[PDB]
Protein backbone atom coordinates (compact mmCIF):
# COMPACT_ATOMS: atom_id res chain seq x y z
CA UNK A 1 0.00 0.00 0.00
CA UNK A 2 1.23 3.90 -0.81
CA UNK A 3 -0.15 7.05 1.19
CA UNK A 4 0.12 10.52 -0.88
CA UNK A 5 3.58 11.98 -0.75
CA UNK A 6 5.00 15.82 1.03
CA UNK A 7 4.53 18.10 2.85
CA UNK A 8 6.40 19.50 4.65
CA UNK A 9 9.76 22.19 4.50
CA UNK A 10 11.63 22.70 1.18
CA UNK A 11 14.96 20.01 1.21
CA UNK A 12 16.93 22.75 0.37
CA UNK A 13 18.36 25.86 1.64
CA UNK A 14 19.08 27.92 -1.78
CA UNK A 15 15.68 28.89 -3.36
CA UNK A 16 15.21 30.01 -6.79
CA UNK A 17 11.90 32.30 -7.51
CA UNK A 18 10.79 33.84 -10.77
CA UNK A 19 8.32 37.08 -11.10
CA UNK A 20 6.67 35.53 -14.48
CA UNK A 21 4.42 39.13 -14.74
CA UNK A 22 3.97 42.00 -13.31
CA UNK A 23 1.18 44.40 -11.87
CA UNK A 24 0.05 47.82 -13.60
CA UNK A 25 0.48 49.45 -10.52
CA UNK A 26 3.75 49.97 -9.84
CA UNK A 27 7.25 50.13 -11.61
CA UNK A 28 9.29 46.58 -12.64
CA UNK A 29 11.60 48.26 -10.08
CA UNK A 30 9.33 48.55 -7.06
CA UNK A 31 7.63 45.25 -7.68
CA UNK A 32 11.08 43.71 -7.94
CA UNK A 33 11.96 45.31 -4.87
CA UNK A 34 9.02 44.52 -2.68
CA UNK A 35 9.62 40.80 -3.22
CA UNK A 36 13.12 40.69 -2.48
CA UNK A 37 12.42 42.87 0.73
CA UNK A 38 9.35 40.09 0.95
CA UNK A 39 12.12 36.97 1.08
CA UNK A 40 14.42 38.74 3.33
CA UNK A 41 11.97 39.04 5.75
CA UNK A 42 12.13 34.91 5.64
CA UNK A 43 16.15 34.79 5.25
CA UNK A 44 16.82 37.09 7.89
CA UNK A 45 15.58 34.73 10.70
CA UNK A 46 16.73 31.12 8.84
CA UNK A 47 19.20 29.43 6.88
CA UNK A 48 17.66 30.32 3.39
CA UNK A 49 18.48 32.35 0.84
CA UNK A 50 16.52 33.43 -2.60
CA UNK A 51 17.74 33.98 -6.28
CA UNK A 52 15.67 35.77 -8.92
CA UNK A 53 15.36 33.82 -12.38
CA UNK A 54 14.56 35.49 -15.11
CA UNK A 55 13.07 32.88 -17.43
CA UNK A 56 12.08 29.41 -17.34
CA UNK A 57 11.39 27.08 -13.77
CA UNK A 58 11.65 28.37 -10.54
CA UNK A 59 10.82 26.77 -7.18
CA UNK A 60 8.30 29.87 -6.52
CA UNK A 61 6.83 31.41 -9.13
CA UNK A 62 4.92 34.49 -8.77
CA UNK A 63 2.49 35.51 -10.46
CA UNK A 64 -0.25 38.24 -10.82
CA UNK A 65 -3.90 37.07 -12.10
CA UNK A 66 -7.55 37.96 -12.02
CA UNK A 67 -10.97 35.74 -11.55
CA UNK A 68 -10.02 32.14 -12.74
CA UNK A 69 -6.51 32.37 -13.21
CA UNK A 70 -5.35 28.56 -13.56
CA UNK A 71 -5.75 26.99 -10.18
CA UNK A 72 -9.64 26.67 -9.67
CA UNK A 73 -9.05 28.86 -6.59
CA UNK A 74 -10.78 31.91 -8.32
CA UNK A 75 -9.57 35.70 -7.39
CA UNK A 76 -12.93 38.04 -6.40
CA UNK A 77 -11.91 41.60 -8.19
CA UNK A 78 -11.54 44.45 -6.29
CA UNK A 79 -11.34 44.51 -2.35
CA UNK A 80 -11.64 40.72 -0.40
CA UNK A 81 -9.06 38.07 -1.18
CA UNK A 82 -5.40 39.66 -1.76
CA UNK A 83 -3.37 36.56 -2.17
CA UNK A 84 -2.65 32.91 -1.69
CA UNK A 85 0.21 30.60 -2.01
CA UNK A 86 1.01 26.90 -2.01
CA UNK A 87 3.75 24.73 0.39
CA UNK A 88 6.21 23.68 -0.72
CA UNK A 89 6.29 20.36 -3.17
CA UNK A 90 6.39 20.03 -6.74
CA UNK A 91 4.86 21.23 -9.77
CA UNK A 92 2.64 23.73 -8.00
CA UNK A 93 4.32 23.97 -4.73
CA UNK A 94 5.69 27.06 -3.17
CA UNK A 95 3.44 29.67 -5.90
CA UNK A 96 2.27 32.68 -5.08
CA UNK A 97 -0.69 34.49 -6.61
CA UNK A 98 -1.37 37.93 -6.06
CA UNK A 99 -5.20 39.33 -7.52
CA UNK A 100 -4.63 42.23 -9.74
CA UNK A 101 -7.99 43.91 -9.12
CA UNK A 102 -6.54 45.35 -6.24
CA UNK A 103 -4.47 48.79 -6.30
CA UNK A 104 -0.75 47.59 -5.49
CA UNK A 105 1.16 49.63 -3.29
CA UNK A 106 4.27 50.90 -2.05
CA UNK A 107 3.18 52.65 0.61
CA UNK A 108 0.18 52.74 3.72
CA UNK A 109 -2.48 53.69 0.73
CA UNK A 110 -3.97 50.57 -0.76
CA UNK A 111 -2.36 46.70 -0.07
CA UNK A 112 1.43 46.93 0.54
CA UNK A 113 2.51 44.52 -1.89
CA UNK A 114 5.83 43.90 -0.03
CA UNK A 115 3.75 43.01 3.57
CA UNK A 116 1.01 40.76 1.75
CA UNK A 117 3.99 38.85 -0.57
CA UNK A 118 5.82 38.63 3.09
CA UNK A 119 2.55 37.06 4.21
CA UNK A 120 2.03 34.65 0.99
CA UNK A 121 5.86 33.08 1.44
CA UNK A 122 5.21 32.58 4.63
CA UNK A 123 3.22 30.22 2.89
CA UNK A 124 5.31 29.12 0.29
CA UNK A 125 7.78 27.83 2.85
CA UNK A 126 5.20 26.00 5.19
CA UNK A 127 3.42 28.04 7.45
CA UNK A 128 -0.24 27.87 7.68
CA UNK A 129 -2.31 30.96 9.03
CA UNK A 130 -1.67 31.91 13.24
CA UNK A 131 -4.26 32.22 15.14
CA UNK A 132 -2.20 35.21 16.64
CA UNK A 133 -3.84 38.55 15.65
CA UNK A 134 -0.25 40.05 16.20
CA UNK A 135 1.29 37.68 13.41
CA UNK A 136 2.42 38.62 10.17
CA UNK A 137 0.44 35.14 8.86
CA UNK A 138 -2.98 36.55 10.81
CA UNK A 139 -5.18 36.60 7.91
CA UNK A 140 -6.82 40.00 8.32
CA UNK A 141 -4.57 42.94 6.59
CA UNK A 142 -4.05 45.84 9.15
CA UNK A 143 -0.72 47.24 7.54
CA UNK A 144 0.44 50.69 8.75
CA UNK A 145 2.72 53.51 7.43
CA UNK A 146 5.69 54.00 9.64
CA UNK A 147 7.86 52.62 10.92
CA UNK A 148 10.13 49.95 10.18
CA UNK A 149 9.30 46.33 10.15
CA UNK A 150 10.17 43.10 12.67
CA UNK A 151 8.87 39.45 12.52
CA UNK A 152 6.46 39.29 15.16
CA UNK A 153 7.94 36.34 17.54
CA UNK A 154 4.67 33.86 16.14
CA UNK A 155 6.53 33.82 12.75
CA UNK A 156 10.03 33.57 13.96
CA UNK A 157 9.06 30.48 16.59
CA UNK A 158 6.95 29.30 12.96
CA UNK A 159 9.56 29.70 10.49
CA UNK A 160 12.34 28.33 12.57
CA UNK A 161 10.81 25.16 13.79
CA UNK A 162 10.62 23.83 10.23
CA UNK A 163 14.23 25.27 9.35
CA UNK A 164 16.45 26.04 12.14
C1 LIG B 1 -11.69 31.09 4.22
O1 LIG B 1 -10.67 30.90 3.24
C2 LIG B 1 -10.15 32.18 2.89
C3 LIG B 1 -8.75 32.30 3.47
N1 LIG B 1 -8.19 33.61 3.06
C4 LIG B 1 -7.47 34.27 4.18
C5 LIG B 1 -7.04 35.66 3.75
C6 LIG B 1 -6.22 35.66 2.46
C7 LIG B 1 -4.86 35.03 2.72
O2 LIG B 1 -4.34 35.02 3.82
N2 LIG B 1 -4.26 34.49 1.61
O3 LIG B 1 -3.00 33.92 1.94
S1 LIG B 1 -6.04 37.35 1.88
O4 LIG B 1 -5.53 37.31 0.53
O5 LIG B 1 -7.23 38.12 2.20
C8 LIG B 1 -4.75 38.07 2.86
C9 LIG B 1 -3.47 38.02 2.37
C10 LIG B 1 -2.45 38.57 3.10
C11 LIG B 1 -2.72 39.16 4.32
O6 LIG B 1 -1.64 39.70 4.99
C12 LIG B 1 -1.76 39.39 6.37
C13 LIG B 1 -0.71 40.19 7.08
C14 LIG B 1 -1.12 40.47 8.50
N3 LIG B 1 -0.39 41.65 8.91
N4 LIG B 1 -0.90 42.87 8.73
N5 LIG B 1 0.05 43.67 9.21
C15 LIG B 1 1.07 42.86 9.65
C16 LIG B 1 2.29 43.38 10.21
C17 LIG B 1 3.18 42.54 10.84
C18 LIG B 1 4.35 43.06 11.36
C19 LIG B 1 4.62 44.41 11.25
O7 LIG B 1 5.82 44.90 11.76
C20 LIG B 1 5.65 45.56 13.01
F1 LIG B 1 5.03 44.77 13.94
F2 LIG B 1 4.94 46.71 12.88
F3 LIG B 1 6.88 45.89 13.48
C21 LIG B 1 3.73 45.25 10.61
C22 LIG B 1 2.56 44.73 10.10
N6 LIG B 1 0.82 41.56 9.46
C23 LIG B 1 -4.01 39.22 4.81
C24 LIG B 1 -5.04 38.66 4.08
C25 LIG B 1 -6.97 34.87 1.40
C26 LIG B 1 -7.35 33.48 1.85
CA1 LIG C 1 -9.70 40.54 -4.57
CA1 LIG D 1 6.68 25.62 -8.51
ZN1 LIG E 1 -4.05 31.12 -7.75
ZN1 LIG F 1 -2.64 33.69 4.00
Amino acid sequence: ANVFPRTLKWSKMNLTYRIVNYTPDMTHSEVEKAFKKAFKVWSDVTPLNFTRLHDGIADIMISFGIKEHGDFYPFDGPSGLLAHAFPPGPNYGGDAHFDDDETWTSSSKGYNLFLVAAHEFGHSLGLDHSKDPGALMFPIYTYTGKSHFMLPDDDVQGIQSLYG
